[PDB]
């Protein structure tokens, strides 16, 4: 089973803390963080207002479970988690996996601001939204860019799926991995996803290339979600 | 522009001639064949139906037109069509190219035969439908087998699209369409396309691999669509 990284937030009104989760392994079910990969979560889920981003706190029955330090106002913010580079053998050679996730989180009914959301946050692989998904309607296109290092990324493969697409018959050795889009990104790293339901989407991309240091390590994998709702 | 390589059928009732459309291009856009072209085309398409595999007739208005040689009963048949085998030099090494298209024909209202559509045709990369798409309405699944020299392929990609999911760029990029369903076949070759609007489909996969001969030519590619109707 392949583990991947993606973020999840409940329903966030104005002055409320900010409920988050961490989920790491197979998208949507959330699962907690195993002793023996405690390590590579070393660094707490950030949270990115108008003020930049702050770490938050992990509180909870799971050690997947984060609050943010004070309530938030209404607004479009983003919530990023990062699985920490780790190297491991491959045939043979080195290979030097980072993973990335990114939920854009809207406190209020009515809240589609695009100030923040739009900002990169520096990720190595990164999915910037170009729009709020708030305002994207069934059928509509939301832009998102895919930045490798700084720089677009283009002919990237872009897939996404949602909540509820693929549920028959799973299991801990089932597939549950289709995808309800899929396109590449263009020269300028950007790509229109076209959702055909509401929900809960997760939108996937990956980038293997040469590692930067080849006398330390040779190959380098990031393996990057955006999630977001469609519809309300 | 990319080119690749579908087929495509009227809508046919029992009794009357089966006219059939090669398209060579960006789905779903039809196009004529150009002039320098035409050697890929070399062959017709194929009809498959209880008799076997038999020849159409090129005729009608564009180049890209085909007639069944005789009128078709009611039933499931397959309208396949193949880009002949070509050689082209990248970076340097040959590679060659081979595409092929298959559309499933249901002739006459109430007809979801099996016998016939299910049967691999033995195209080189081949999907295989497990089931008639008339039998499949919207969110179930569509079972397709992915062939390659005969033999499953797993862990293939086989996306899927439909007419009217990505409506922009008429030659501005020529990039290849947006896809709306993708996913990867099992250790069986199978995978379940999964449907979520009404329409004419599209499902794609492609293979990459060494050419057999190594002393004619380094690598082969191969494009495979299916195309069918959902509601
Ligand atoms: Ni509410
Ligand atoms: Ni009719």
């Amino acid at each position: 089973m392949v583990h991947r990284v993606w973020v999840e937030t409940a329903h966030t009104h104005g002055g409320e803390y900010l409920k988050a989760d961490l989920g790491y392994g197979e998208f949507p079910e959330l699962e907690p963080i195993a002793k023996d990969r405690l390590h590579i979560f070393s660094k707490p889920m950030q949270l990115v207002t108008e003020k930049g981003k702050e770490n938050m706190i992990q509180r909870g029955t799971y050690n997947y479970q984060y609050r943010s330090n004070r309530p938030v106002k209404d607004g479009s913010y983003l919530v990023t988690a990062e699985y920490q580079p780790t190297f491991r053998s491959k045939n043979s050679y080195c290979e030097q996996t980072r993973m990335f996730g990114k939920n854009i989180v809207n406190v209020g009914h009515e809240s589609a601001d695009t100030a923040i959301i739009t900002k990169p946050v520096g990720q190595n692989l990164e999915i910037v939204p170009l729009d709020n998904p708030a305002n994207i309607h069934v059928g509509e296109r939301f832009k998102v860019r895919v930045l490798f290092r700084g720089e677009p990324l283009p002919n990237a493969t872009v897939t996404a799926t949602f909540d509820g697409f693929d549920t028959s018959d799973r299991s801990k050795t089932h597939k549950t991995e289709a995808q309800a889009f899929s396109d590449t990104t263009d020269g300028k790293g950007e790509v229109d996803i076209i959702p055909l339901r509401q929900g809960f989407w997760k939108a996937s991309v990956e980038y293997k290339a040469d590692f930067p240091d080849q006398s330390l390590c040779q190959k380098q994998a990031n393996y990057t979600t955006l999630t977001f709702q469609i519809g309300h």
